[PDB]
């Protein structure tokens, strides 16, 4: 997974953010 306020992209990577967090992305966004 990904840290707090760090880039995400699940439709490409398939890696959600680190619990309790979640990716506010599709291709280019960030963990919150």
């Amino acid at each position: 997974c990904i840290p707090k306020w760090n880039r995400c992209g699940p439709k490409m990577d398939g890696v959600p953010c680190c619990e309790p967090y979640t990716c506010t992305s599709d291709y280019y966004g960030n963990c919150s």
